[PDB]
């Protein structure tokens, strides 16, 4: 391959710095078999025009290359449309500004998994290193703003495997220098076995030899339970939460220590986290890839964050956080002592059907702002000292003027919200939510009868269209499933999890097969508790319904 432009030699120290916040594309390039084949309509230009308005400086760009062959062994011919398609988007990018980091992805484990007894371990050092030249050849004249990662998240459980895992980074870095063009002066990221901060303290080695550029990428979705709606826990930011993620993030900087470093994904994800606990863990997390020198790029899956065809960002407040990191935030308290037997959010204020309506105070963490102002989703500044009043870190809303808004017979649901304007930092937003206890259009069910498939149950939401969690409890009193639960406090003890176990959609809560297979195991009758937000209890914004056998 010969170029003919000129390209601008940049350090990684300084690439990484430049691409300080990025965005992924997510369930588009990687989705399988066709870009349009999961959630995502096709990918259009205008949708960088609004990662670049929202404050992001880059792109990662997720490929999943599996569905793409025209032929197998030897040559393993990737179908030129499809490279031509990878170069189009990448030029979206890069014309608009924005750096660019872009993958082998799903391919990781669709037939690059190391970790299978079947695996043919020579078939995949090949058919990688044919995918690498045959890419690193089409996008050989790429500007310096266009750097490449070897392969996303690559299953790895032990030292051997990786082994196998530095040898991908091997493999992908001759690759990409036999097609010559910028690529031997071009960024690249390296990558440690399932991208696991551990797993690349204690098995990555750098390259022998090695002569481009290079940062090391990892991704973050810790802690389990919060980020993955695990257990009943809907809350986060007390100070062993704060610890463990900080720990996390150092004792992996600390294994690199001259090392630049991209965290390639992280979400807390608006579609299941409570937004007070959203809000602090980004804020956190923001705040510790600051202290340990790290550049973040959020996942966004084109569910959790921007609407594509609007340009709209479903959560305003994580994407100031994220984009605005050289500026402290002011943020809604809430809950965080799995302890308590009942949890608050000062991202809501929540009043129930047929209850007067009264003062709400809100615990903020100030955190050295100042409260400029407040206006509500209509476009309405609200009167300070009579609409709201601040005392020390409390900002209280008087029944009088919330009265306007709600009543004690109005309909349950989402009703305006507030933006409050601080000093400095991110505008958090106060949502406003009329609620009742769901009901169910059905109570029970027979196992036997609904099996084969997942259960979904038809529902009256009376507030936010969300579940918080699932509980499940066998008819003698032992948990459905994950006996460890039962150390998890008054809103963990007994829960589910999300996806594995429950779901949600606009008109029905659902349990999976799984859960269904997992009662008629049991051999026993089964009560689920589906529990909504406010979590003012344990049991009355919730309702149940029973799998029997
Ligand atoms: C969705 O479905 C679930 C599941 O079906 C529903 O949950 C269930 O709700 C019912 C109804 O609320 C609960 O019944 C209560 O149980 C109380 C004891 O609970 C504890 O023990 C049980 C049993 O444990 C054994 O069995 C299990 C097998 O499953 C074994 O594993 C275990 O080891 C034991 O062997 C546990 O199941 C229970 O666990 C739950 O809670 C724990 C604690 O957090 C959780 O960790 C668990 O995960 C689980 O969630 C717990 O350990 C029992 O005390 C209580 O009986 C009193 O109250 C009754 C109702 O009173 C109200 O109504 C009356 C009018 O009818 C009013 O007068 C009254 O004031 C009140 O308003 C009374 O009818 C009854 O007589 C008892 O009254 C006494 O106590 C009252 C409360 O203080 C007093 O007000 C009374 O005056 C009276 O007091 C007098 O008597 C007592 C005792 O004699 C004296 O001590 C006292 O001094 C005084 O003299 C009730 O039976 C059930 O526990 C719960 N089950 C589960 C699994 O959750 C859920 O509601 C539903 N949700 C929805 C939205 O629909
Ligand atoms: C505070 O309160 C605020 C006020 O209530 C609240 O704001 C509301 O926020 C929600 C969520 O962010 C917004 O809902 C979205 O609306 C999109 C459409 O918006 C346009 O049309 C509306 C109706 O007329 C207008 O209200 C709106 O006007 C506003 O915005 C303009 C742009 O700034 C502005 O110019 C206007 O003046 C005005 O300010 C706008 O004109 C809608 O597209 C979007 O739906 C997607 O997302 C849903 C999940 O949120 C999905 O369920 C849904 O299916 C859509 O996703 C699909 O499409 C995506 C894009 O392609 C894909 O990526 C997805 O995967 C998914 O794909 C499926 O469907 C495709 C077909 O569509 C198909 O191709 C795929 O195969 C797949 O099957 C969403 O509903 C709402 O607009 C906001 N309301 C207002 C008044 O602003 C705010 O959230 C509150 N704040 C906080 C912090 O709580
Ligand atoms: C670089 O990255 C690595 C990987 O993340 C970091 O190493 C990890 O550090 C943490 C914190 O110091 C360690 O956690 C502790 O683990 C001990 C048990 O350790 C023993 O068992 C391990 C399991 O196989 C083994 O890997 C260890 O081997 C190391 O240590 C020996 C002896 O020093 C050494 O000879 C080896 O060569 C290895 O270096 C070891 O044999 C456990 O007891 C601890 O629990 C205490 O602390 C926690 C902290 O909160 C507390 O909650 C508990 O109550 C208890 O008080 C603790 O969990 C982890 O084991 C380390 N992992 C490895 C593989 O070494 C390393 O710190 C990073 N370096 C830098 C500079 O950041
Ligand atoms: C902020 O708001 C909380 C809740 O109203 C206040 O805490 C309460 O203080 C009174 C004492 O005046 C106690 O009786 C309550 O039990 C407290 N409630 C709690 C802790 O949930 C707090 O004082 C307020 N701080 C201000 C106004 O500066
Ligand atoms: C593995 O694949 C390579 C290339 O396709 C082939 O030559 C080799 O014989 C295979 N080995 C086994 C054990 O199947
Ligand atoms: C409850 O029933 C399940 C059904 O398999 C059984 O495994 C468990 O031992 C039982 N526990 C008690 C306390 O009865
Ligand atoms: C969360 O905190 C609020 C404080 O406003 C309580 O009212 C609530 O019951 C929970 O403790």
């Amino acid at each position: 391959a010969n170029c003919t432009g000129s390209f601008d030699a940049i350090s990684a120290s300084d690439f990484v710095a430049n691409i300080n916040p990025g965005w992924n594309l997510g369930n588009s390039l990687d989705a399988t078999p066709n870009e349009d084949s999961w959630n995502n309509p096709t990918v259009q230009e205008s949708t960088f025009d609004y990662v670049k308005a929202a404050g992001f400086k880059s792109v990662r760009l997720p490929v999943t290359w599996t569905h793409h062959f025209t032929s197998e062994s030897p040559d393993w011919t990737v179908d030129p449309k499809w490279l031509q398609r990878v170069s189009d988007v990448i030029d979206m990018i890069t014309s608009r500004g924005l750096y660019t980091i872009v993958n082998v992805h799903h391919d990781s484990w669709e037939w690059a998994d190391v970790t299978k007894s079947d695996a043919n371990i020579t078939q995949i050092e090949q058919k990688f290193e044919k995918l690498w030249y045959q890419i690193g050849t089409k996008l050989a004249c790429k500007s310096s703003m266009v750097a490449f990662e070897t392969i996303n998240e690559p299953p790895c459980n032990t030292a051997e495997d990786g082994a196998k895992i530095n040898k991908f980074n091997e493999i992908f870095l001759r690759a990409i220098n036999r097609a010559g063009g910028f690529n031997a002066k071009r960024v690249v990221n390296l990558v440690g076995g399932g991208m696991d901060s551990v797993k690349t303290s204690q098995w990555f080695k750098t390259p022998a030899n090695i002569t481009n550029p290079w940062a090391l990428q990892f991704h973050f979705y810790s802690p389990y339970d919060f980020i993955f709606s695990a257990w009943g826990k809907t809350i986060w930011g007390s100070d062993s939460d704060k610890s463990e993620l900080d720990s996390t993030l150092g004792l992996l900087r600390g294994n690199f220590t001259d090392v630049p470093i991209v965290l390639g994904e992280f979400d807390a994800s608006p579609t299941n986290t409570e937004p007070a606990a959203r809000w602090k863990y980004h804020d956190y997390l923001i705040r510790s890839t600051k202290k340990y020198n790290m550049s973040p790029i959020i996942w966004d899956n084109g569910l959790d964050h921007l609407d594509r065809s609007s340009g709209i960002w479903r959560d305003p407040v994580s994407i100031e956080i994220i984009t605005n990191g050289n500026e402290t935030n002011s943020l809604p308290d809430s809950t965080v002592d799995t302890s308590a037997p009942s949890q608050s959010s000062s991202a809501y204020i929540y009043h129930k059907v047929g209850t007067e309506v009264t003062d709400q105070t809100l615990p903020f963490i100030f955190n050295d702002n100042t409260l400029v102002s407040i206006q509500d989703s209509k476009g309405t500044t609200l009167k300070a000292d009579t609409d709201y009043t601040v005392s020390g870190s409390n900002i209280t809303f008087p029944a009088s003027f919330l009265s306007t808004y709600y009543s004690e017979t109005s309909e349950p649901g989402l009703l305006p919200n507030f933006t409050l304007k601080f000093s400095s930092g991110a505008s958090p937003v106060v949502q406003l939510v009329q609620w009742d206890t769901p009901t169910l259009s059905k109570t029970s069910a027979a196992a036997s009868s609904i099996s084969g498939s997942d259960l979904s149950i038809p529902i009256t939401w009376k507030g936010l269209p969300k579940l918080a969690t699932v509980k499940a409890l066998l008819n003698n009193g032992t948990y459905l499933v994950d006996d460890f639960t039962q150390w998890f406090g008054p809103f963990g003890e007994a829960r589910t999890t999300y996806s594995n176990q429950w779901n949600w959609d606009d008109k029905n809560v659902i349990l999976t097969q799984a859960t269904v297979e997992a009662v008629v195991a049991a051999g026993q009758d089964t009560v689920f508790t589906f529990e909504f937000f406010p979590r003012v209890d344990t049991t009355t914004n919730t309702v149940n319904f029973t799998l029997t056998v």
